[PDB]
């Protein structure tokens, strides 16, 4: 592991293009670079890193990096002044935590409205016109809009539009106790979304893959997604545009803006190699181009290459949406916020909770990293109890099966004894009879249990 | 469910009288009203309401409504100025939360001392005289005092008398971090109560039903209860009075005063029908009278009807005790407070904990809604582990039973083989013998486990 | 239990000498005194005391007593002015909590460097010289240093040296939210220690017993321990000295100073007997001498006897280290702090976590008594799940064993039926055949579960 590099990046990004940068590094230096894209990497990273494992370099939007740093998992990076000047200062702000740089910023990501120019020459300026737009499109076997409803990143622009917010920003400092997921703006936003589902303009089950396939197959007029998605739309040959997100109550949708960033694992014995790879290889016009040609990065942090990329109307639209949204905080509590909003949106979308109760609970859960932890614990314990009860049940049925064969064996022993002219088995061998007797009251008592979450609230 | 009303109210209130109001509503409008009184309604409500179920209207004392509102579960009510003027302003204060009305107030409830005039013509002015009073009554086969020891509502007046308090009220705002369940006043109060149990003037097991039956049967000279209880005493024909609660250390007992209130479920598609039922039907002299004749409501919020009720010496006594106690907060943390005091009082009463350790723990638990949650979780997990271990144990014994029949079957197979002049089973069929071999070290290791609560504290 | 005394004291202290004081008490008064030294007494005490059990008198360093008092478990002690003057005021400060005395102080304990004068005539002034010292000692079949790595008390002096601290002390008041276990000083301290283990100058598994035996057997040049340990070194006949702890980065090591103290259980019906035992018997030159001759107490609180003890160069060294360290807080949060640092040090020492991730987690856990509680809960639940799964697994294998005998019984039934000229069992008795059929998918699904802690973090 010393003398080589392992890099993790998300499965929706240009990892094959990044591997080409790794191949050039290897060509020039002899150093092997391996790029992986595990699932749930943003959750896997802190677990493996804490034990001194995990990759040398970790790529994610900047919002998770404050927590990683607070947890002891990141090396402070040491770019000199000349390198720092190569990148936009606002990108350096995104990766600064308690005064220290904790990652290299790569690219600015914001969500936009992506629309099919052949189905919809002139896309809606407002969210409110969508149901009527969907009505007409449905008559022709299409739909107006499909996007990932399973990740709150995609719904947040709408929730934020009328006033919803994560943590209040005042005096240059986020207040972790002031959360705006349950104010009037947020409620209106999510109610409008759940209204779309109620009136069957969207489906609660739609996830990344489903929306992408529908848009890329010409089935839906619009989707909501980031620069990474453009590559596959090009391949699909759909005639698409990338524009400003619809307004809600006359207010701009407010995407949470992410800076794709690369951190160095505090436990890496390859911190200098990682620095040189990121600074001398990836963060160059040629390194970034290789990644971008694979899956587009968005508006890159590197001024020299961004000056070219900026002339792309897709990148102009990206930055227009960015300017309307807000840069994500990188505070450790961002993971509690996302977990809470994720739970709210899914619960509300699927009709398992009301909008207002979903959001009230999110408000509580976002307002403490320990709050979600308790929520997560009870959720996981509830699952474990069901797995335990299931195993206990199956063993019971297994035992009943075995008993059935034992009973047949006993009947066969008796029949034969009698047929050969003895008494039945037990008086013949002169033993008190052993009878099958199975108690099941315990098993029945387990099958009665309401789920753990309910029983904890009802105590 | 649209076009009809479902109402929940507690099993100790006039629900048959409320159903008569529902019947009149149905007569005038065609709208069916169904009144239910499930057990634990105050705990069932928030669970079903959060999923968009539960009743249209929920009745409880006002203290729980802040939490329900904070959780997204209540509609703001919209009574006009003319209706608002019909009710006392202090009752409207009880149902106001973060500036909004969240329920209709119905009636003011306070606990009083109810005494048997034939056993006790002149009831005690002080708690301290009770043991000597009980001494003499016991000589004649009676007791001085019996009341519900399972619900802290009933013991709180005593605990509060010498200085105990829930949340500190200053600057018109409750301090959730300043809790007075473990100060000197509170300790003295609960010690005096546990002293009554120690010296056998009361029993820790006495609950609502036991006290009510004893008083109503003429077995005990005194009880502590609310206006709802009077109805059944009338039926019993006991000659009773309703008076000021005894003093403790020369201080008035301080009942936590409740306003029976009716909220509208945020998820009800019948919010206007509910408004009209509460405003045009229940909150009238005739609506309230129908409920009151069933079980007395106390001092009603409706000025017109209260002006009659006030002439009742029982209602005068009720309000004298109310004025000496304090209006309950309606803050979300009230449920943590009640849970904590409930646990303390029962633990101390039953001698499972010392007064001082019981109250110290209550202090901690009341000082955070998340604190009780952890306490409740561990309590529930401890129960679940025991249920799991019990099932695991019974399956083990089931398996031993099955094995016993299998062993007898094997002995019978061998005997017969030999009797028919073969060798035993296994050399005859030419197989290595399979032997019953049951491992039980796991089962024994489970039977060794101290309860979860102890093991978590001892980690 | 009324009319006798039960005393708990730790197994490393002079409990046989304390029992001699108990015997003198019994001789003079008739009152039986029983001294016990259960394991984990500091954790057992609060559990048994809360139920009104446990000893009359509890001995521990003063740091745990604030929590015991806050939990309702200690009697305020009532020494008069004349008795108070017998002991140093700073010892009385150690046992004062929210303005009240909650224990009798006995003796001041600080860790020192204990060295073998024959292996090491001139012990190191610095931690940094130890690896080179160990290098040379190892060549002669010895080692430089061995001390208990399982209890953070012993490692803290080093962690504190360069700036690590527990709770920030300002304005005479500890800030429970300002914890210094994860600052630069603390990280450097623990990194140096783990570096010693990496480079094999110490072993992560070394505990109290192992270090004591190695030093007392002449195998290692140095150990770190308190006055109690001297007694067994005397017995060993090793030629030892007791000196100032090594410096780290030119800074003194900073032992957390403990005052061995004796509290009276709030639930004791023997509070006056306990007072008289502690004041009239133990806290005398003769009482303390009896304990000290068993295992040395350190610098005693009793001025009269300390004036003699102070002339001991071992006691001078003890107090030099004390003055360089700091008196422990007695705040309730000390137990969360010790639990957190214990976990960090072991995790880092054993290489299960990195120094930086270990300490970051400790920082979080020390910063709330409820934080550790959640950590402890998940740790205990993880263990319980494994015990449950193990039992579920063994029952499965038990059932497979039983099934194997049942299958052999069936084969023997068939063979015999056929041999006696019938058909096989089932067509002969004219029954559909029952077959053994065991489902195991549940069991396999349980064997797949990652540990609970990981799954809760990954939710
Ligand atoms: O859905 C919550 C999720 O949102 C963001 O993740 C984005 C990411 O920033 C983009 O690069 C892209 O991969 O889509 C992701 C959503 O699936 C946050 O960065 C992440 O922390 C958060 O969990
Ligand atoms: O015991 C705690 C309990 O007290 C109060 O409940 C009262 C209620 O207000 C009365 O209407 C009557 O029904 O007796 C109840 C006690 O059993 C609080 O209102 C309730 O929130 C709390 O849990
Ligand atoms: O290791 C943490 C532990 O440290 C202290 O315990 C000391 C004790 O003070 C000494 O008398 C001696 O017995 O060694 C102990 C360490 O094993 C704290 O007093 C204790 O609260 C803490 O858990
Ligand atoms: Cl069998």
């Amino acid at each position: 592991e010393e003398g080589k590099l392992v890099i993790w990046i998300n499965g929706d990004k240009g990892y094959n293009g990044l591997a080409e940068v790794g191949k050039k590094f290897e060509k020039d230096t002899g150093i092997k670079v391996t790029v992986e894209h595990p699932d749930k990497l943003e959750e896997k990273f802190p677990q493996v890193a804490a034990t001194g494992d995990g990759p040398d370099i970790i790529f994610w939007a900047h919002d998770r990096f404050g927590g990683y740093a607070q947890s002891g998992l990141l090396a402070e990076i040491t770019p000199d002044k000349a390198f720092q000047d190569k990148l936009y200062p606002f990108t350096w702000d995104a990766v600064r935590y308690n005064g220290k740089l904790i990652a290299y910023p790569i690219a600015v990501e914001a969500l936009s409205l992506i629309y099919n120019k052949d189905l919809l020459p002139n896309p809606p300026k407002t969210w409110e016109e969508i149901p009527a737009l969907d009505k007409e499109l449905k008559a022709k076997g299409k739909s107006a809009l499909m996007f990932n409803l399973q990740e709150p990143y995609f719904t947040w622009p709408l929730i934020a539009a009328d006033g919803g917010y994560a943590f209040k920003y005042e005096n240059g400092k986020y207040d972790i106790k002031d959360v705006g997921v349950d104010n009037a703006g947020a409620k209106a936003g999510l109610t409008f979304l759940v209204d779309l589902i109620k009136n069957k303009h969207m489906n609660a089950d739609t996830d990344y893959s489903i929306a992408e396939a529908a848009f890329n197959k010409g089935e839906t007029a619009m989707t909501i997604n980031g620069p990474w998605a453009w590559s596959n739309i090009d391949t699909s040959k759909v005639n698409y545009g990338v524009t400003v997100l619809p307004t809600f109550k006359g207010q701009p949708s407010k995407p949470f803006v992410g800076v794709l960033s690369a951190g160095i694992n505090a436990a890496s014995p390859n911190k200098e190699l990682a620095k040189e790879f990121l600074e001398n290889y990836l963060l160059t016009d040629e390194g970034l181009e290789a990644v971008n040609k694979d899956k587009p990065l968005g508006a890159v942090a590197l001024k020299s290459y961004e000056e070219e990329l900026a002339k792309d109307p897709r990148i102009a639209a990206t930055m227009e949406n960015a300017q309307k949204g807000e840069i994500m905080p990188n505070i450790p509590q961002m993971s509690a916020f996302w977990y809470a909003v994720r739970t709210a949106v899914i619960n509300a979308a699927s009709g398992r909770q009301t909008v207002d109760a979903a959001l009230a609970a999110a408000q509580t859960n976002a307002a403490a990293l320990s709050h979600q932890r308790l929520t997560s614990l009870i959720h996981v314990l509830e699952q474990d109890q069901q797995r335990l009860i299931t195993a206990i049940n199956q063993t019971h049925y297994n035992l009943l099966n075995v008993a059935s064969v034992v009973a047949q064996n006993r009947r066969g022993l008796d029949w034969l004894y009698i047929r050969l002219g003895f008494q039945s088995l037990c008086p013949t061998i002169n033993e008190p009879c052993c009878f099958l007797r199975i108690q099941n009251d315990s098993i029945i008592r387990l099958g009665d249990l309401q789920p753990l979450s309910q029983r904890v609230s009802t105590d």
